[PDB]
């Protein structure tokens, strides 16, 4: 299958770009990361840092995640973040994305040994 990392990194990590290209970024990324295969995932956050900036999440502020759980982390420094939304002219096997780009906290949900970011919670 996938491990959570794994799963983790290919659906939220864009340590390439310092920030989302244009409007297209996301339609671009949500078909490169195969989030758009079956059927369109609709929101997805993508994260412009290194990845060690993003495991280091994992150690920073311990914070409630939105569903109860306490293994969520919230960054201590604004990120630079990309959400990815369908709009109204989405329609599978068409799908379309706003993007919206913006230096927010993230906020990442942790797990394992080595304890890293197995879900991405939110971003504030
Ligand atoms: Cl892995
Ligand atoms: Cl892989
Ligand atoms: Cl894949
Ligand atoms: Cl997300
Ligand atoms: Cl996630």
């Amino acid at each position: 299958k996938e491990t959570a990392a794994a799963k983790f990194e290919r659906q939220h990590m864009d340590s390439s770009t310092s920030a989302a290209s244009s409007s297209n970024y996301c339609n671009q990324m949500m078909k490169s990361r195969n989030l758009t295969k079956d059927r369109c995932k609709p929101v997805n956050t993508f994260v412009h840092e290194s990845l060690a900036d993003v495991q280091a999440v994992c150690s920073q502020k311990n914070v409630a995640c939105k569903n109860g759980q306490t293994n969520c982390y919230q960054s201590y420094s604004t990120m630079s973040i990309t959400d990815c939304r369908e709009t109204g002219s989405s329609k599978y096997p068409n799908c379309a994305y706003k993007t919206t780009q913006a230096n927010k906290h993230a906020i990442v949900a942790c797990e394992g040994n080595p304890y890293v970011p197995v879900h991405f919670d939110a971003s504030v």
